[PDB]
């Protein structure tokens, strides 16, 4: 078990490309990934009533299957997650579905990973939906994760807004 | 979607060890597996009624997930099989205890795999049952594998009863 704390946030101003230039100076670039991502549902248990979610994702040609339980917080997406890499998606699939799941939605971004003193900086770019941030925290707390976004939105003068709204959620409302 | 079709033989006589001695002559050993397996169970859909099953398999430290389908035959375990390579069986068991899997039962075996024209002859040693013989055919009829089957136990002198139960269902017999 381990805990997924972090903090999203909207990007309202400037760009991501923009963003990019201002932290390239004294934040580490770490990778760019690529992440396409299958959840599923239970049937009986739907995991958008208990807040759960299963998850078959490929980022970067690696397969990783995931649980992430109940938000345990209101002001950041913290969570139950569990993660094991599985050798093929598609018989990982086939198994979720012959085991009774559906393929409730898919979501697709590109996602570049920078990392700064125990923080990992995410700039996501959503197919359909513009561009976000996540921030997540090593063994950080409430109080440091929040903090350190405030400085961190401040010290690149970037206009924004925090939502605890998952991407599928930001998704589905953006249909209608 | 692969088909897994074997058959099963309870070893009368002689021992596992003698038989080895007969085969090692014209029998090219591949490996030797001890394979430990958690079978799960879905508390609304019963797979002992449907014919089912899902199974964490630790073989010599590699981790395999697999559903298996029903039976399709009655002379030999014909089934349909689905496999996957994780990369951790504590987190995997996590991931389907937090999705409501039950862990039913343990099988433990050390089994000694040997090869020969297209056929899978695996001397299995089951902890508390026994010993058995499995002989497995790739892209092989049912007629083909019964008679291949027929020819080994009659060229090694093997006595032998065959069996379509599954270890599992044997060792819950034994119980009582
Ligand atoms: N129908 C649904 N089934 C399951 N989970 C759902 C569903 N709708 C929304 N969710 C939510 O999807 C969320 C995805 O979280 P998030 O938006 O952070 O994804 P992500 O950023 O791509 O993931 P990660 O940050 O781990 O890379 C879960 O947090 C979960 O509640
Ligand atoms: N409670 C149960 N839950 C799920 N499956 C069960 C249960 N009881 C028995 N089974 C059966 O367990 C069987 C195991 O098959 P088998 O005995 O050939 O195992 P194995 O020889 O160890 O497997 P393999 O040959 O793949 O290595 C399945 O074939 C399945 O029906
Ligand atoms: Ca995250
Ligand atoms: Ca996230
Ligand atoms: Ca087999
Ligand atoms: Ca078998």
């Amino acid at each position: 078990s381990y805990i997924e704390r972090e903090i999203k946030l909207r990007v309202i101003s400037p760009s991501l490309e923009e963003i990019e230039e201002r932290i390239r100076n004294n934040y580490t670039f770490i990778n760019e990934e690529h992440q396409i991502d299958i959840y599923y549902n239970n049937p009986i248990r739907d995991f958008r009533k208990s807040d759960e979610a299963l998850r078959l994702r490929n980022t970067n040609g690696k397969v990783i299957l995931t649980y992430k339980g109940p938000k345990q917080s209101k002001e950041t997406k913290t969570r139950e997650e569990i993660e094991v890499e599985v050798s093929d998606l598609h018989k990982m699939d086939l198994i979720l579905r012959k085991l009774g799941f559906i393929r409730s939605f898919q979501v697709e971004k590109i996602r570049k990973n920078y990392k700064y003193a125990d923080f990992i900086i995410s700039l996501d770019s959503i197919k359909e939906l513009g561009e976000f941030i996540e921030i997540e925290g090593i063994n950080k707390t409430e109080k440091e994760l929040i903090s350190f976004v405030d400085e961190f939105v401040k010290k690149h003068q970037i206009q924004y807004e925090k939502t605890i709204k998952s991407y599928l959620e930001l998704l589905v409302e953006h249909a209608k």
